[PDB]
């Protein structure tokens, strides 16, 4: 007595490099919370700031003891090109303001895929990159929803 | 030798208001625990009873030295204003049965988005609102999973 | 040196009303699951039951502060009018059997395009009017695929 | 016992160049949403913003380490070179509105099929292009259906 | 105050056998992407692949618990009886290359309308026979748009 | 260096009344798909059913707030005056069966022209009168194809 | 045992020129839509509007890197010389109207074959010439069928 | 009140053999589209190629479980008895070219009406047996209109 | 430099009356398609069936809100008033067949000019009348040609 | 075995000019429907109005890249030269009726073989002069049938 | 003050049997990660491995106490039965490599649609039956993009 189920779908990638990404820690998903104008109403006002994290897993340092990343994603204006424009349904989300990432030095990454990280050090096996996240305003800020999106490009 | 990764999805808001919310502690989840209907099947049957947090963060109690909250989310009946059903795939969850919510107060709230709580009061910086979580049948009840979801409105 | 790619289709509305629709969260698709006639066998039996979400964004309350919705689609008999009926392709699908919705009230929303839902009540922002699905079979049912649609009229 | 079914219809390019192209992703379909006069009835003003996305597969940067886009479709005036006019069946959609499209540096990227993007990065095999969807009015909006329609070109 | 519209056309089939197709999942539609004579410029040269699907509703077992497909449609060469050669307007489409589809056995199906694939097994109700769909040139191909069409035979 | 192309074919109504039809919508073509007479062999069988839609844009409710149909077609005979006949090459498709559609309200309508469906409510703009399209056998019949017309007209 | 069939009748053209027109593109059809006299019963009213395509393939830039086109066909009247006037069978179609096409730059363009479009850029292969229909009035119109037709010159 | 209309005219054949053709299948029409003597100017020369579909109706394995096409129609020269001339008003149409047609099996068929085709499988009830159209050059070639014709003749 | 041309035929009707037929539609032709005696060889045998449409335009239904059609042509018997007899070159044809025509009432037409069809309803402008064509045999057919004509005489 | 067949009659002219008919195309015949003297019953009525074509083959630009007509035919009135008379049986036809065409330029021209139309802009090869056909009344039309025909002239 | 909102799509199925499936449950998707050839380039190595669940809800051991599941999918080679292949854009994805899916006895399982799992053990109501996947080589591996698709059958 069999019976019908449905459909499965698996993901993945296939990358001849040093480390081999768990792709959900990229795939990974934040909430970075509520966030007031009271404080992010200013041309450079960083709201207070929440972690984020990558993993890397069974890695060779001998292919590459090194690795870093470069971001890409919309960004809002060519001088806040450190800066990450938001993405949800027209009409709802706020203006004035974008999303800054920090790298672990503390670093506002270009939105380029290009602007490579700095060189973390690589053990054997498994690593963590973890960034932070933040709100950095272009003005006084809007009401809105906040929903973003970026990509991870990496550097062996 | 680069390579590619992924999507990262950060999330959150911006709203204007005295307090700002740590979203991850409203989007905060709980597992009540597995329950019988040896106790949980009476028109009026509460089990024993669980309890859940709320975090603000940074908050000035000028804007509001006070607070408070409402609920929607998909009731059972019009006589039983204050339960929440159950959202769980098809034929599987239980039936007869649903979900209380008790404000600080002990209170069984409304799900409306306008039933606000009583008028929390609000430190400078941080506080927490807990309630606690039970079940509140509506007669005897099935033997199902138990799955369920509610929107956090809330008033300064 | 450069090539074709292809087309690109966006989509929308412009409507002049109190908030503004995130019209994935209407277009949001459901899986109910996987259900049997061992249960939903008899004419009135309501299978376990399931979530649905509804999403605005950026709300003026002045325009209008509450909102609610009708709904229209295929039902299934004069009887029957809060039923859903299903469209899947022909000699496929099941029979004796429809779909019913709930409201926030757990009602029995009449499929008509004017049955008003409950008057929600709007922040301002962003709201979620959350529905219920389930299936409320005809009598003894087929076993078959089970696949509907319905319109997602809104008053405010 | 044999029998028929019908037809099938298989589609693609074959294109010699850097990378190749998830076609799905450029006939990806977007729905922004919906959208309201009450913000968009300016000459200039951009509702809030909707992200998209593009997918290439297995490239070579030697080829070309580096690709752009250039965009056409039926823009509305040659004062608004860079906005997006929409495409429904005539007397049902909106006026005085178009679309705009935000390249990844946040520029509004005219509708030529020449106006070739910024030169993004290519890693080898797989990379993503983000843009990111609204509408930029020109002058007070009609409330009316939204649906629009644009080519995608490509600079390697 | 009645009006005119206009013309509606149904299709369908009918026929006496085991199971009963969904016509759309036949008369589905792939967009396979863009490819690239980087790689698919040989005599034997397969592009990465990509997937399709079929669908049977409302099956019985006992008339036939088991079923397979034959293929027809325009082939290229006597020496290349499973591949498909493509159908675009004349001096657009590229040439030294057609189109392969693999069963569920990853088998180069012929295009005579005969040759039935493996016998799939059939549950009661609902089945899914996915191909796999890719292209297979026949030496240096040309850079030109790629379109095509094969016929659905079916065996019980 | 000017050439020839070829004819271009635009088509289209001019209709005063309340909503506008996009004549696409009515000349929306259906797949319901492969059937069988293992079902659809009885006077009186309905074999499983599937969904249809229209689509209205752009209307006042002030010179009708509310709209109806009526449709005409080849029926079959005066006993089954809500059945449509079949119009594909003649010794080619089925016989003893037709087609029937379904109203918002479920309902079997005639094919004469008057026979107005049931009063629709229109919002402002836009808005969709889903029907549901399945067969209606007339006793055992023929494995044949099945292709069908019929024309919409409309009440304000 | 041979039969007889029928007559089979192949078209297209023969053109020494850089791009090649899929001729279906240009004898591609339209439907427009139903539309009202409510908004276009104005000398200057422009209905809502919708989109048009072209296709060419396998085209070479040396030959000419560019493109434009001019119409001719039947206009109204001299001071209206980018309408395009009606041609449905007589006593049936409207008056007070006619149709206009967009160009990519959204212009009115001239129905002489001389008045040549904005200089389209050309890739290597396959391009697209979107225009967009809509109806321009010459004054209070008649509830009338819409039927047109307009010739497709290029150049290159 | 009656009124004189005009004139109808009716066709089709009656042929006693295995299948039935929808003679308006063989009476199709295609449009291979607008080609170019920069690929089309040698003795030996295939511009790229477009499809071509027939029908057959209701028929009977047990007559003939199979079937084939010669085909008949002005060919050129007796060494090229594969190739179609063109037929349009004299002075107009295109020299030193034809038109080809592919089988099946990818087959310059002759033009002689005995020349059978491929041995087609033939179901019972509903077939298709596409060919693929495109041009086969007789030297360098005239810019001229291309317009054509061919006899279907059958094998069952 | 003018020159000499040839001659143009125009062609219609004045009638005063509520519609005003497309004459076009009239003399519009089918090809019904190829018929076998395989079924078509009974004294009372119907092939399968195809559709034939008519088109009026511009009616005002005050002169006629009604309307419907007679026919004459030659039948064959006085027993078999409701079949066409065939028009084609003599020693041609099929026999012992004809042609029977349905109303939209599937209604078999007599060839009198007199037996005027059932009272379709008119709406303002623009209708339709499908009727649907098929063989109705007289016993034995032969294999031959099948070509037909009838008259269309209406009633309002 | 020889046989009788019978006689053939070819047809064409010779003309030293540009461009060269398809004298087919001038010889096309028109069906411009049946007409109403209830809208068509004023002296400068015109009804509605249906399309007419020319063709043009292979011509050269540098003898004439230019073009127009003249036409002659009996046209009504000395008051009504652009007017064309009906030429059917005597008795039959209507009266205080005629016909008119429209150029390009939706211009009455006149019936004299002289008043030669726009100039036409021709490429190389091919060409079309659509010209739009209807009636032009002379007061209270009769009941009759229409009928007509004219000389078409060509300037270069 | 209504408006309009969108479209809703519910899915589901209804089978006569044991267990019923939370269809989110198969239809679940999963991010295996990112992978490297510098362990997986061997015909036969298998990468580290990753979970995957199943879900059933309110199952009756009376019906069936056990269960189990056959899978299909296409597979790569008649040797390779138990390797699932990819299914993502053409010229995108790698090669020399499949996936393979591990049971609760860790076992590889058949794409063929018969070959049930083991007999999981069920209880009353809900259960779990978790596999493991993983990539199974066919040799050295292509750095490309993964991605694929397997249809879930299930015995009770």
């Amino acid at each position: 007595t069999t019976v019908n189920g449905g459909t499965v779908h698996f993901k993945g990638e296939v990358v001849n490099a040093a480390c081999a990404v768990d792709a959900g820690s990229v795939d990974q998903t934040v909430q970075l919370g509520q966030v007031r104008t009271a404080s992010l109403a200013q041309e450079g006002a960083t709201s207070s700031a929440v972690g984020f994290n990558i993993q890397l897993n069974d890695c060779d340092t001998n292919v590459a003891s090194k690795a870093a990343v470069a971001f890409l994603g919309t960004a809002i204006d060519a001088g806040h090109t450190n800066v990450l424009a938001l993405q949800s349904s027209a009409a709802g989300s706020a203006t004035n303001v974008g999303v800054q990432i920090l790298d672990r030095t503390g670093a506002a990454l270009t939105l380029d895929g290009a602007t490579f990280s700095s060189e973390t050090t690589l053990n054997n096996g498994t690593n963590t990159i973890p960034f932070q996240a933040r709100y950095f305003a272009t003005g006084a800020a809007t009401p809105g929803a906040a929903n973003a999106d970026a990509t991870f490009k990496v550097q062996y």
